[PDB]
């Protein structure tokens, strides 16, 4: 196993990567081109969720794909999230597919994972980067390689709908209404999705993931839904890995199954070697 | 995540290990430390197995563990594994006592894994280094640290009981015959042990598990055995990531489950946080 | 010791620091953490000067601090140093503050050092950045962190007071006159200084230095100042660690007694561990 | 021998330099300045041709020289390559004399390689950042150090002389015809420029070359230029180290001489030492 | 490119050695398995001269191969050269076989050179690892892989032949005078030999390469033998790369045409792509 | 600055160092060769003690000098300090010899410091080295390289001289008595000591370092000695870097000025530039 740590510069604002690469296992007689999970954490467009990163990117990697860790756009100085987090994106499997050959990569297998504020982007992205009129529109032309599924952990889909509270801070984030809600972006062009979250999610209602999967359905989308009976907001893991020291109601056995049911689900789609 | 590769020369026969560094959640307010474990994977004495080395790494990683792959004292040269490949053991046990701060290590859940050939290794040690008799006549006197379990997956136990076939080989694996045998070994100050083969393995009887589980029971040891009822030698990880590409024989999703179980005891043994 | 070099993203003008992080020192029972200091060097706005950068962060870690070396907007192309500078610096204080943990970083004693040029950068952040009407207009809003003190060195406090020599010289560092002259944008809120330059310096006239600490004290800001005899400008560590070779101008043994001077002063602000 | 890759950000877009440092050869008794060539490969100003980078550094670095490898800016977004590219080079150059003592570099040998869609802009360059006119209209300004010599290996010299093909593809590289054609833009300021081309470049017709060189004479620049009879564009070293897998169309063994002759040419023009 | 330096610990004595990995090159659609040459420098057997490394190594990469430093045993402390920098090689070699897959290495094209005091290690080398007599009693036996033929720069290859001069400085390098001398090693089963030196070598005579090739035909093995007519010991490069600063002496153009002698004669045995 | 942490393998026990090499400054017009000192730790010849290490090193450095920390032999196993710790400073010193022009190293000024058990080694290496009698009994022949002087703090200089206390303590440190006490070692021929050492000293009666230094005045060798009349073993910088949290015994502001005397020792020897 390898970690990079490094800028990409081929968007509007650079932004920081880092790659967990998988090793090729030496004693195999021949290669093995691994899929790999791009991950954008939460933290509420202010900062990247340490619990939704290198913890969530490990339990991946242990199925069998390679990780990278998006630091996509934040709120800082006066910017906001959009155009630019997009665009990061695409840039993010640009690079990847220009990696491929170094590290074994299987980019007909490029899945996206957004959690919280970081499920927004990916949800977006799969909006926009599936139709060429909000391509053009978002500078996202002109970028190689693309994804080939989607996974949103309680996902924050609509800025209207509870989160963020405040008029002012909907606004931060972004001055373009377009987007304020990625449910009203699915086409049938839309990548599959699985999709996951808490019912009793205080800080960001299930309607954003039900809107997202309603909608997902109502073009034919190849979509998964678990929303568990209980647990807060931002479970990540669900488990004592990103639980916070002392703190049980980041523990829910029940939503903690969801890295399996993901991969099942990866493994479904053809989009991760079968056992 | 961090990995460090790196030689260790606090043993008469200098070697090289591999850690994966956990690293601190930044989003946590307190620091937390973690268990770790080394890894001493199978290759038949020969050579170190890749299958057995970042693959099952990564899956306790996933679990909130740092961890160590020992490439122990093989057969190369007119080179014996013993009394050698023990002394590594300690020295690295003692390595991790020094770096316990800066990574936060939980030195009282060390953890040892060995996997065939590797496997006889970690069940010597797990005999000889609670023996000060025969931990001084193999000069593991004056290292730091001690392991608090072992885990043990399709271990060489015993080197007459079938593994290597011929005498010329076992020969070269060591004169010293009073350890051909780890079964006979063990005493009532040995550290619990975690044990799975399955039944089907030509290549390493089960006996080899079933003296060692047979004896830690009539010496009143805590443990914990599993034979499931099929899969060849070497199944690792018995799933895709661990597969030799096309070779079926590879999967066993009964035994795939293993890693889930050896957590599950870990945890039961509180070497490892629950749920 | 470790040794970090990389690029910060989190303001409009991406930017390299590089850190020197302080280990952990391994027979201590128990974990400290060290303040740390952030350098901006000299360098007349057109370069960072490699004699106020590792020789000074040097002479500080050795006191058991962390330090940071910041790249700060430079006039380069046709780019002016501010606003974008002052930026730079918050997101570093705020990039510190996610590396906290990992590094046992004190985030309550972050201290800001600045020499010539770099010290306009660091006597002007500490006046913009301790008042939300500045702070506000010049985009520091958003960021996490804040500096407990500052050191400047030979500071550049007034453009118009001696440097830079020609009009168009000034111009080319800024076309914000608002920010030319950093004593008059001194007010109460703003965090203790330590001050030093030599009165005979040609370069810089001490008016700069005797400016800012002459409005520290009119509005009740702990200061302190040394206005050394002798001496050029730019003396750095005034000794033969940052004495350009074969010239006898940089050595000022009178001068040279200031590190330990600013940290008896950083001990007496509690900024430091007292020996 | 070492590898750096890293971010420049002093330019209004950042971007990823490789460097390949020279180390000193330990036995000798005192130490040696090396030249250093950038490279800027081809791709047709969308991607970065990997045959144009490593395998190229490679060669010329075997004849005593430090290489760096320059990613400029691209088609990607709605972005056009100019003016940026053109700053980016200053500052790559820039960047180098701040390394000069720490890798012995003469900048006094400091050359410029430009291949396809690269040598457009080492072309421009050349005429650009040797007339202060379109110097500061690029904003080239305050940039320390300065280019030598150019080596030009198939270079896009004029965008309306075959390369590219559709008008839509001309704007993309830039809504600049002022610098369609680097020809035009070359007076007696400019640096000795080595050229190579084949005769039968479908791709990117020989006028381009012949242009250049036609004007290098017709405003007295020191010169070599070289027409290969035969080969498609893009040779690279025009042998099996960059033949595309099976594709004998790679090979040409007439065209392969030019590293050779180009190091000659260097070792006349006092810019590399002689045997 | 990528450069590794490490220790191995897989012989008696352990050892470092400098990799020098080729990175794939992302335009080809396809992989490519490149052969690797193993390189073991000069320095009399009390250093490892750096002018017989990174140049020679640099040279070799520029025609597509991997290549390897090898720090073999000197005469330091007590020591002696041999039977211990046999097993290096033999370790080195087999470390390479693990290697392969990660870096695309063609196992059936590793080639030795040794250049001097080199020469003798990988002359003897050729003889012994091509003789299982031979191999045991050296303790060969047990390493994975081997080399498909060796080159030979103005090699030692018997030790009574002038050099070492006095009788005292043979022994420190061997009191074991059964390989004082190469050319007795030789047997049919050797590895194809490229051999270079001058005859006017005052400080090892040319008897030494002379008396090798005299036995590598008198055993049919292919082989091909370069004596330049004019040139001191130690060309190296034979140019300005490994010429000694003000020394003309280091400079020989006829010699210097041996790399691309070695290159074709490696092309011509199917070691090297052709071209 | 760098950090380069690493296996040397040219002593019978080969042995890691963590280098701290000094960066040359960027705008200086001229090189500079800096001194470099060699740290053995003390830790009681069982473990190497943190407190004595980086602290120090970069203690050190702040004046401008290169650094090495050496991992010297110790108790472990069942082997003894010595004589492998004497040849693994003849290998460390003859390696730096090598690296010298690489980072600018001063090889007429290397300093050899030793603290407690560390000081033992520096002190019978101080006596071993300067005379071949004991220099090839103890197998430093062939080492190239030679030191200027040595620092001593609180060392270990006779092991019957209450440290350590048991008679079975001892003898596992070492059999050989012919260097149990490193004062009847001391000839003329040794190089010039900076020795200090609080009176007060429990752990190693001050009878060490008086019993050192008198022998060192009576073959009339260049020395200067420092006893404070307070203070506890193993102070270190005798402050708050070095002290145990909460432990006040380790701070002694009278002690603490002995970087300060050693530093300025070392300027009249002419081994650091004078300011
Ligand atoms: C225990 C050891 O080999 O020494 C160190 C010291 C600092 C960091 C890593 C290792
Ligand atoms: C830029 C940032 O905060 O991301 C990280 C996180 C952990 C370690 C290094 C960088
Ligand atoms: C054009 C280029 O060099 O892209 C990269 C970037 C990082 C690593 C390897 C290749
Ligand atoms: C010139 C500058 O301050 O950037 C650096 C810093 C350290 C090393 C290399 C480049
Ligand atoms: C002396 C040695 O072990 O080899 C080298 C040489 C140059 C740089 C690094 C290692």
């Amino acid at each position: 196993m390898q970690v990079e740590q490094r800028t990409l510069n081929t968007a509007a604002h650079p932004f920081q990567i880092t790659a967990y690469w998988l090793d090729q296992i030496s004693d195999f007689e021949t290669a093995v081109d691994y899929p790999i999970m791009i991950i954008c954490p939460g933290g509420g467009f202010t900062y990247h969720s340490g619990r939704e990163e290198a913890p969530i990117a490990t339990r991946m990697m242990a199925a069998g794909m390679h990780t990278v860790v998006l630091n996509y756009q934040l709120i800082v100085g006066d910017q906001s999230v959009y155009p630019w987090a997009l665009q990061q994106l695409g840039a993010t499997i640009d690079w990847i597919t220009t990696q491929a050959s170094a590290h074994h990569v299987d980019c007909q297998r490029i899945i996206l994972a957004g959690f919280s504020a970081g499920g927004h982007v990916v949800a977006t992205y799969n909006g926009v980067a599936t139709q060429p009129e909000l391509r053009t529109r978002y500078h996202l032309d002109h970028y190689q390689g693309q994804h080939a599924a989607i996974i949103l952990g309680y996902p924050v889909i609509d800025l209207t709908a509870g989160f963020p509270t405040t008029s002012a801070a909907r606004n931060q984030i972004t001055t373009d209404a377009r987007l304020w809600a990625a449910q009203r972006l699915v086409t049938p062009a839309s990548k599959p999705a699985f999709v996951w979250q808490t019912a009793t999610d205080e800080s960001v209602p299930p309607i954003n993931s039900l809107k997202y999967v309603q909608a997902m359905l109502q073009h034919q989308v190849a979509t998964a839904y678990h929303l568990f009976g209980s647990g807060i907001h931002g479970l990540a893991l669900a488990n004592h890995v990103t639980q916070k020291p002392g703190k049980d109601k980041y523990l829910n056995d029940q939503a903690a199954i969801w890295p399996q049911l993901a991969l099942r689900w990866l493994q479904e789609q053809g989009l991760l070697a079968g056992n």
